[PDB]
């Protein structure tokens, strides 16, 4: 039962209505940048007791702090701006949320009613250019709106396949008086017909009858399994199919067990791509089939009988035919075809070790490979080492570039939304906010951005709001003074011709710039830069044992690759597994 | 006659046609950022000896400073992003050089045309996501079109009113070769029967009819004014109109003389409003009679016949009814103006000092005034500081706020194109991006950033892009530790109430946070900062005197207001002349 702070019969702004909207919803914690046209949503803030508000130092920091909120919790992740420039901040956010299916509602302030469409001040049609990049959105026109309005959104962004959902305010709206009515009935009867309904037991015992005729299964694991986590590793005992794991579903099935081929993609394992190029069964599950994972369709698991199940009719069969699909919670599904692999177990006689046999001959011949120079620091030694110090518990964030793939590769993540990482947009500065909104979510976890120096930058601003804050942040900075991942498709395909992906001053070449630790230092927090791999273990250990924030300036040379790549559009047979910029 | 790097037979890429696109339009200086869309056109610029590339630290730094260089030039500013979140980091930008027309031609990277629509990495549709923000978008679909949309682009971006035109183009199309067609002709046909005609000596007659026949005329000159200075001070010569000027046409006609009513508005002098309250002519050239100048519209100009010039035939009646209207260039209208003034100046015998006095009078009696107290330095003598040490040469951007005010208030700005800074959205972060583009556009000029301490930390990682390139930018930074403008708004409609205006660390109250000193170190850019007032003249003269970047952290009390201030939506009897938040 609700307790509000206003009485059933005493008018209130619709602000007010606003956030004891949010109050009814669970929010706990949003990420607001106050403006003009939003001061009465701030004003209603606090008022609240129950809501805090981080306040971030640029909005788009605002919005990937709820996707780190978000992604890192399972709840909805709830940014305010204000109108026109303040909207406009949001967008790289919410394409972001869009992609990657996070659940995440997006306030805008607004322009009051009379003033939209006149080219008013501070005013941007912010619903007309977020409408191809929300899952939904709104313009709320009348105050008693409101409460509907923001039910929608919170049920549109988590329900079925989550998204962002973006609610526009007019500054009139907020400042008039009204009564709401919290028993106000949504207006989504298409959307809620549309939704799938819990799977048949006629197609789940056809997928477990396809179990048994197969000799090469292999798990395809996505973003869809956050949720099933439990649920996913009963499936894996009752039939001990290897799980390649996509970048978005990381920690779904732990990445150390002996059955987890990683994963798998351009920029996945080996074996992982192995298993999906000689297996006669694919499971496809929480997956939407990117051109990352598949390349070439024709020759992606060109001989497999591939099983589907994804929450979203239109994923189904967009890329890739499946023989078998399943529109449903791919959490039902596991618990519906457990209780069928449980008590016809003597009947089906599982047993693929065989086929596992195959695999883990491929991952003794083509493991994930790094070399060490000298003294200079190998990314991806650095990464294990703060999984053995971190016991692979730690809440990871990063930005986009080889310090992304190093992350995801070399560090084994035990349990889902460990990982956050912008996959389907992929935007640089997103490690560093979401960090904040992780360790909102999370207090007593340890949270580290595995950042890249020009990711890092980018939102470097928030380094304000940890301090703020206090929050236990740790960023595990990768610098390698360039844009690697670009210099690294320009090491191959364009004859190492750098084309402005050198970060640092051609002025002092040698010196490694900017000096990220005054960054730090400007915001105060402790910081430290290591060069030598010897170093290396007493850094990280100092970093994750020094109380709340810490930046730890890991210098790494910059002519590393990222292994193995297969190319873009190629086939199992184009993958590359050695090489660098040397 | 352009001299171009390959054979008229001899084909090349689409990106090589693309940047030579940009040669023949005399472009000289780009900002762009690389990305796996765009790595082809970056590729191509590096073949390019005439094109410079500012490489920033973030998208919207980019576009920032594209926009910087366009409203210190005259010139377009041209700005390159890659796909998915290098466009949407755009957004702010696009919006910005829309509200403000500022020609500028923004080029983002795209996925193969054959993977639009798919979700494809790193895809956004950016031309559906900026139609509504700027002046006009392409999807470039086959390589012959770039030679044609590129001209276009231009041709729309700089012609009749400007505006920002944004250029996607597909990875496939920067490989393909083709031999480009240079002698194409421009798909323009209704466009270019829309733009406005010479103006009519009919027209021109009758409003130097009405200004014999007025006794209170004033000039209300904007933004459309920035290429007749010339024009319209010959103009004023011939008249003796008193100027008052907006925002955005600061410098068009000499702030320090002694016809100018210095800015008008929200937060304009009071005698600049009290001139357009009791005018019976009002001459608005190149305005756009915003909220923020004209407040309750039935009470602007009440009692006033109402002469609108304006190029966009849109803006002409929009908000305001005029009683003579000329659509066209006021530069020609000015032209013809002078021409019938001059020969016809001994017929006419046209002398206002009756109603000048009546205006010198408001000057003398309610003049700009800012309260000094004890040390503590005041931002508005600050910045008339600025305007001694520099004789009102240096040009001048700033974020958004009360420092963005102040700057407009306490400097006289000599030349249009001294003053960028955003008007229409009013984007922070503007400032020190907008600060790099000019000094690239203007070498052997004093740019000065009078940024704010929550405006400057949002695109402050672009204090690495200032060394790197070697740029003598100039930042004065007036920390007030406060969002002051909205912390303003608090003090004034909700009794003081902070809403999360504090920049500052909690812990340390009185600590100055962050440590902006610690930004410019990182970056190399020597910095100081200066708390008492003595010290400011010496401060300020060796933030000039010292060769390159330099920052300046000048403290000032958050209790200051920005006066005089006419509320939203009041008139000008409702003009508060005096408070502040103490
Ligand atoms: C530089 C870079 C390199 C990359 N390279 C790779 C790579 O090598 N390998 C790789 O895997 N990724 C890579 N990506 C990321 C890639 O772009 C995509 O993010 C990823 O490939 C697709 O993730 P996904 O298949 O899990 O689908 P998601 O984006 O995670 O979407 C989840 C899917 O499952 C469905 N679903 C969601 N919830 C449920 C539910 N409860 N029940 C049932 N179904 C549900 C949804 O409808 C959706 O279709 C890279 C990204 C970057 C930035
Ligand atoms: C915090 C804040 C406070 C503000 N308060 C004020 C204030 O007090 N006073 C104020 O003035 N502004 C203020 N503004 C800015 C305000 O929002 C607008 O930018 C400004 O009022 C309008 O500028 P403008 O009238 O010159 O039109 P512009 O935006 O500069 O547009 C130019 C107009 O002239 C036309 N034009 C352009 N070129 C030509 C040409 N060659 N020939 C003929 N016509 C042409 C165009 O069609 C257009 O209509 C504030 C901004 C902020 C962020
Ligand atoms: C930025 C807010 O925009 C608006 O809401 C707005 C826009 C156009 C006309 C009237 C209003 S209003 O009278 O409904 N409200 C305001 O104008 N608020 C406002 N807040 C701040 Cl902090 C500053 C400002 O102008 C400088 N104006
Ligand atoms: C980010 C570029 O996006 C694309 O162009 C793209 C998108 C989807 C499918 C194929 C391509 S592609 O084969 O026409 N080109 C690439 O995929 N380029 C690319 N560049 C970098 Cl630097 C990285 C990358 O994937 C990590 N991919
Ligand atoms: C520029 C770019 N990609 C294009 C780009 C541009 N801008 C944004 C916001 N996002 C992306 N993905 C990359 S991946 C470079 C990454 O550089 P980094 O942050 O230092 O990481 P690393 O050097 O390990 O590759
Ligand atoms: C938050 C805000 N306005 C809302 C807002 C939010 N975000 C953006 C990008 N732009 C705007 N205009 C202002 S004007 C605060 C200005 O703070 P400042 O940069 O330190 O300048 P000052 O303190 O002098 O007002
Ligand atoms: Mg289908
Ligand atoms: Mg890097
Ligand atoms: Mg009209
Ligand atoms: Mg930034
Ligand atoms: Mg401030």
């Amino acid at each position: 039962t609700f307790i509000s702070r206003f009485a059933p019969d005493q008018p209130r702004k619709g602000a007010d209505i606003l956030v004891e909207a949010l109050e009814r919803q669970g929010v706990e914690t949003v990420f607001a940048y106050p403006g003009g046209a939003s001061m009465e949503i701030h004003q209603a803030l606090t008022r609240s007791s129950s809501i805090r508000n981080v306040l971030p130092r640029h909005e788009q920091g605002g919005v990937f702090a709820a996707e780190g909120y978000a992604r890192s919790s399972g709840k909805p992740g709830i940014c305010i701006a204000t109108s026109g420039p303040g909207a406009t901040n949001l967008v790289s956010g919410l394409a972001d949320a869009l992609l990657d299916s996070v659940p995440l509602v997006a306030i805008t302030g607004q322009v009051t009613r009379r003033m939209i469409g006149t080219d008013a001040f501070q005013e941007t049609p912010i619903v007309e250019v977020t409408r191809s990049i929300t899952k939904h959105n709104y313009l709320v026109m009348d105050v008693e709106d409101i409460p509907r309005i923001i039910e929608e959104a919170f049920f549109l962004a988590t329900s079925g396949r989550p998204g962002p959902v973006l609610v526009d305010v007019p500054k009139d709206i907020q400042q008039q008086l009204a009564i709401p009515n919290w028993e106000q009935a949504m207006r989504l009867p298409g959307y809620m017909s549309r939704m799938p309904k819990p799977p048949e037991d006629s197609h789940l015992e056809q997928i477990v009858r396809l179990i048994s005729e197969s000799k090469k299964p292999v798990l395809y694991v996505g973003g869809g399994c956050l949720n099933s986590s439990d649920e996913l590793g009963r499936f894996v005992e009752l039939t001990g199919i290897p799980v390649a794991s996509t970048l978005m579903g990381l920690g779904s099935y732990p990445c150390d067990d002996e059955l987890s081929l990683h994963m798998l993609g351009m920029h996945g394992t080996v074996y992982a791509n192995y298993a999906v190029e000689h297996s006669d069964l694919l499971l496809a599950f929480g997956v939407r089939f990117d051109d990352r994972v598949t390349g070439k369709l024709e020759a992606f698991a060109s001989r497999a009988k591939i099983v589907h199940i994804d929450i979203d009719s239109a994923e189904i069969g967009k890329n890739k035919t499946p023989h078998v699909s399943v529109c449903g919670d791919v959490k039902l599904a596991l618990q519906g075809m457990n209780k069928v692999l449980e008590n016809r177990a003597e009947e089906l006689k599982l047993d693929f070790g065989v086929w596992r046999n195959e695999l883990n001959v491929q991952k003794q011949k083509f493991p994930l490979s790094f070399k060490t120079f000298g003294e200079a620091i190998p990314p991806q030694y650095a990464i294990k080492v703060l999984d053995e110090l971190t016991d692979g518990k730690a809440i990871i964030s990063t930005g986009v570039g080889q310090h992304q793939m190093w992350a995801a590769q070399f560090y084994n993540y035990k349990k889902p939304r460990q990982w956050l990482s912008s996959g389907g947009l992929g935007a640089m500065g997103f490690g560093l906010p979401a960090a904040i909104g992780a360790s909102v979510a999370n207090p007593d976890a340890i949270v580290v951005d595995i950042d890249g120096d020009g990711s890092f930058i980018m939102n470097v601003q928030e380094l304000a709001t940890i301090r703020v804050e206090n929050l236990p942040v740790k960023v595990l900075l990768l610098n390698n003074q360039h844009l690697g991942m670009v210099m690294q498709w320009e090491d191959r395909f364009y004859k190492a011709n750098r084309a402005h992906t050198f970060l640092g001053d051609p002025a002092q070449e040698d010196e490694i710039f900017p000096n990220m630790l005054l960054f730090a230092a400007a915001c105060g927090i402790p910081a430290a830069r290591v060069t030598k791999k010897a170093d290396l273990r007493e850094a990280i250990q100092t970093m994750l044992d020094t109380p709340g924030p810490y930046l730890l300036d890991v210098i790494c040379p910059h002519q590393e690759h990222v292994l193995p790549m297969i190319p873009s559009g190629g086939t199992f047979n184009d993958v590359i597994t050695e090489g660098d910029g040397r």
